[PDB]
């Protein structure tokens, strides 16, 4: 049985770029219901696993991946965003987004374009492609894990769902990009290169 | 080119079900990206066809089905709510409610269920199959019709899309059903029975 | 771990519909590749669901799909066909098909279209929705079993897989229908009415 | 209006690797079929375009796509493959293959794996990420083209489908791609990527 992941930081330290309200309600609310639909499937899924139902696994097959990929995309979620974070990653990792994709402002903007082309619910995903050992953009509707259906290692993670921003920037989602910026938290996504390239 | 449909009610009709903001942000932002969007959608995808690149009218086959389904969804959103709507259907079409679903207060919980189950973004649909002649329940994500995707001719509604509740219920989408229930305006369902039965 | 259901008739029982070849080569082939795959796949994700990894379980949901789906679905063809199964059903379906389709031959038309409808590789389907408590036409793509992925219970079952009739048909599945409907085990069919119906 | 494509080389060109039957049978009638429907779907499509009914077009997309997508893949399954083609590639583009998967036999393990990965019916292809201005691997199911859908440029397509394969190598599509690998049209790939790349 899964857990709900505490925040490392409190609801109100995003300000202004994502007001207290938005952290408060996602967090206790849409992702507690994700872990605890997450937490429901396994057990019927689990027992119908044991008994050997094949027909019962693929009937369950929809709602464990939904509720799976949200806990796993929102516990990514909530370590890639930092209060003190933002502004110009440093390291390897900057040199790694200037080889694959010229510079970092040009990273930005793709990652952004990719983020706003979610038709509907969605998430906009940085991630190594191990196999090929290069940074790469995807999009994945609903809450499709990365590494589950892709296979891309997931670094940094945002999400467009119409609750992650609705409350504050109501329709125009490239404010809530261009806010969302201000609070990424590249220290955390260098750990997660370092751990995924090694 | 298509243009934007004037609601047949003000903004603050819907009080207080749906309050004035959801109404206006709805109507003027979404709906209105939407038909623009189509529009450069359509300019787009014929002179592509015209050109004859079936390559271009695959890549813009997405785009196009979003945007056209999203105005269709809208359209037929907005006449079937009514400040004055809501309560018992009357006539032909609660006696087809009754046979197809046993009771009106069936068919009512079969909907929410229906609604609620969309996992994202996406509409739940009242629809008469025309083919085998009777009522049926249909869930579509995203903004995909009812009628262009799966043949249902659309008679009832429901946007469980977040930006249609968010700002007022927040999470809690059951409450939104049980408040939406209460601003359907079963006259125009009824005439569009009566068209599609015929 | 799951096991190859021995066909109840020998291999040249259809002629001269389904020639020995192809029922051959289907059921010691492409049905045991499904049921090793599926055993193999049940395996890794049994392991993987003990090891508690939801990453890994989204991963393998579509192998597990692919192959269950491929193992319940051809087990119920192998029963769904008889050498002296064909003709006209009788009892009670035959008077629910009666009621769903108008006659017999119009259903007979109604699945073959389904059939021939299918986009590559897939299934035909007639199944009992219990909920609504009549007969359906559906087509699922791919191995996609029909109570698993629909709900419908599955009373008939059509392969319009490739490799159910190239050997013999060649490219025109019309012909392949027509000659399957000589085949049907309407007994068969009959019994998962009844079980079903209840 | 579209035609069919003449084949550069006789049916039998391809022996004993694809025998002339299994040409023969998809050129003459699986790609004949594609591009009549694809005509019709046009027409139905562009009157439906004039008269501005997005429901109509919205439903004719599937149609559209296959058809058209199936012309397209076949059209360039046709030139990827010459009697005199197979070994090894020479110029800048095994220089690519080189530095983007470590060596030819790396690309043919890779593509081989993805191909018989297409469960169901498919295509594998070996495309150019322009964007990225790299060669990559992808797996496309039914008809779905590689430029339309991904928008990677395709260079090199096997057709996983089953009436590529199915009347000489039966189920083992192993074989098949190993005997495939022979007659695949270097020079054509070459010239694609030269056209591409530019
Ligand atoms: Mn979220
Ligand atoms: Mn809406
Ligand atoms: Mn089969
Ligand atoms: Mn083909």
């Amino acid at each position: 049985k899964h857990s709900l992941p505490d925040l490392p930081y409190d609801y109100g330290a995003l300000e202004p770029h994502i007001n207290a309200q938005i952290m408060q309600l996602h967090h206790s609310k849409h992702h507690a219901a994700y872990v605890n639909n997450l937490n429901v499937t396994e057990e019927k899924y689990q027992e119908a696993l044991a008994k050997g139902d094949v027909t019962a696994q693929i009937a369950l097959q929809p709602a464990l991946k939904f509720n799976g990929g949200g806990h796993i995309n929102h516990s990514i979620f909530w370590t890639n965003l930092s209060p003190n974070g933002g502004g110009e990653p440093k390291g390897e990792l900057l040199e790694a987004i200037k080889r694959d994709f010229g510079s970092f402002d040009k990273f930005k903007e793709k990652l952004t374009a990719a983020s706003v082309g979610v038709q509907g619910s969605g998430w906009g995903w940085l991630g190594f492609n191990k196999e090929r050992g290069h940074l790469q953009i995807a999009a994945c509707p609903n809450q499709d894990p990365l590494q589950g259906t892709t296979g891309l290692i997931p670094l940094l993670g945002i999400d467009v769902w119409e609750h992650a921003y609705y409350l504050q920037y109501k329709n125009v989602r490239p404010d809530y990009l261009k806010a969302i910026w201000n609070v990424i938290n590249w220290e955390n996504v260098t750990e997660r290169y370092m751990a995924c390239k090694k």
